[PDB]
């Protein structure tokens, strides 16, 4: 909608206070003018239809419980564009500033958020198993990491390259995490998973074994639910990726850490430059190696680290 650039205040599912940018024309919009083409959010009313309206306030407070998951989707949205834009010189998730649009109160109890293509969609969760999940910006950017990899390498959401995809997923979403200081961790979805339960988490990368996922190629699910495993398997690259950051001792491979920054630069690369729809987890491997060898050479450090990391979860 055409109006005055605002910036208004509220609190997000998890009662937090953040200011969100907005446009005022009569009411106040969840509309951000300041980053590309925009960001909009909207109320999807519990029903099924996309997107909704264009969330409006009377008086640009958006501290209402019906309002917090507005506020996260609009505010992480914003995040994770800063973050790609700022890091990665990446303007949104096409590169070309599209327009980021999201709907929240989709459905009704709905444990589950997705990038659809077009938009981010969220549901409320049911109170037990998730609060509203935009509350998690590690998922909001997980969501919207998708649509940069339908935008750049392709990967199909089956078997290894699924896998890969969710991982890449989980990496961004994490960086995102650490970019924005959001209580940042390794663990995927900790703030809108079971209210009840603390410390708990939809899955590790630092330790995947925790929740039964894989931490190494020989430990990988070879069934054909959940997509051939694309979000069991994932945990293999998670834990890589973990270890490139972080470094540590993994089944008896000692792994050099290299810091989250050169981990987002060499995955980054990867993903943009050399992985294709159908990589497998060894041609990611190739992919991390020859990054890392463009950004660093190929004598350093850093592609060191690469081969130790693989070497650690069983990837050759
Ligand atoms: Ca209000
Ligand atoms: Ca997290
Ligand atoms: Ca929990
Ligand atoms: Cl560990
Ligand atoms: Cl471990
Ligand atoms: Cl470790
Ligand atoms: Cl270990
Ligand atoms: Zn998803
Ligand atoms: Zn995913
Ligand atoms: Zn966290
Ligand atoms: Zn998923
Ligand atoms: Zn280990
Ligand atoms: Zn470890």
């Amino acid at each position: 909608i055409t109006g005055t650039s605002t910036v208004g205040v509220g609190r997000g599912v998890l009662g937090d206070q953040k200011n969100i940018n907005t446009t005022y024309s009569t009411y106040y919009y969840l509309q951000d003018n300041t980053r590309g083409n925009g960001i909009f959010t909207y109320d999807a009313k519990y029903r099924t239809t996309l997107p909704g309206s264009l969330w409006a306030d009377a008086d640009n407070q958006f501290f209402a419980s019906y309002d917090a998951p507005a506020v996260d989707a609009h505010y992480y949205a914003g995040v994770t564009y800063d973050y790609y834009k700022n890091v990665h010189n990446r303007l949104s998730y096409d590169g070309n500033n599209a327009a980021i649009r999201s709907s929240v109160h989709y459905s009704q109890g709905y444990n589950n958020a997705f990038w659809n293509g077009s938009q981010m969609v969220y549901g409320d969760g049911d109170g037990q198993t998730f609060i509203p999940l935009s509350g998690g910006i590690d998922v909001v950017a997980h969501e919207l990491t998708h649509a940069v990899t339908d935008y750049t390498a392709g990967l199909i959401y089956q078997n290894e390259s699924g896998a890969i995809n969710e991982a890449i997923s989980d990496i961004f979403g994490t960086l995102v995490e650490f970019y924005a200081n959001k209580n940042p961790d390794w663990e995927i979805g900790e703030d809108v998973y079971t209210p009840g339960i603390s410390g708990d988490s939809l899955r590790s990368m630092s330790d995947p074994a925790k929740y039964g996922d894989p931490d190494h190629y020989s430990k990988r699910y070879t069934g054909t639910q959940d997509n051939g495993g694309v979000h069991i398997n994932s945990g293999i690259i998670n834990k890589a990726a973990y270890l490139i950051s972080q470094g540590g001792t993994h089944y008896g491979v000692s792994v050099v850490g290299i810091g989250r920054d050169k981990l987002g630069k060499i995955f980054y690369r990867a993903l943009t430059q050399y992985l294709t729809p159908t990589s497998n987890f060894s041609q990611l491997r190739a992919a991390a190696v020859q990054s890392a060898t463009d950004l660093y050479g190929s004598t350093s450090q850093e592609v060191a680290s690469v081969k130790q990391a693989f070497d650690a979860v069983g990837v050759k």
